């Protein structure tokens, strides 16, 4: 079974690219990340910043969860993200998604022992 | 009962106003929208748009809700909001929130006759 922290990975880390470059960014990363295995995941956001900048924001401003927890946290500065969203276009296996770049405080969940991020929140 | 309509534009709208102005606009907000009368609620996002453009969304972009529904819309233009979370101080009956103010492009289920705005589902 993956771990928790190396889910968030998988799912959210793009560092290798400042930026999506292409309204294909998202149909191309869903797949390789492997988010279009058995069915389209609706929704996925990747943040353009190295894993140390995401792992620090655990340490940076608590805030309330969307779902009421109290484990999150808000990036003090904007990074790079791009927004991933299935189009009405999308039928599995044919998944299509809508790519929005933007630049956004990311609110994730953290946990564990190193206090890593287990879960993408939202992005303001 | 509040019609959804109607509890959407209660928790979401807040045309007076053309951005957040201090750091106790999410404090005051959340009393006077009645979303701290028995608990607080901890995430709430208000727009600063008229209620006519909010609506107009219901027409624009199709895409995924993050719970895989698919009566999703995302804004064409972005659109000024302020995200309210509740900070670690934040106690009820004494409920305190971190106020942050952005543009970004919204996104919101919608439903109904006529079809309109019946939940906040992110920014981007
Ligand atoms: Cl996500
Ligand atoms: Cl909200």
């Amino acid at each position: 079974k993956e771990t928790a922290a190396a889910k968030f990975e998988r799912q959210h880390m793009d560092s290798s690219t400042s930026a999506a470059s292409s309204s294909n960014y998202c149909n191309q990363m869903m797949k390789s990340r492997n988010l279009t295995k058995d069915r389209c995941k609706p929704v996925n956001t990747f943040v353009h910043e190295s894993l140390a900048d995401v792992q620090a924001v655990c340490s940076q401003k608590n805030v309330a969860c969307k779902n009421g927890q109290t484990n999150c946290y808000q990036s003090y500065s904007t990074m790079s993200i791009t927004d991933c969203r299935e189009t009405g276009s999308s039928k599995y296996p044919n998944c299509a998604y809508k790519t929005t770049q933007a630049n956004k405080h990311i609110i994730v969940a953290c946990e564990g022992n190193p206090y890593v991020p287990v879960h993408f929140d939202a992005s303001v």
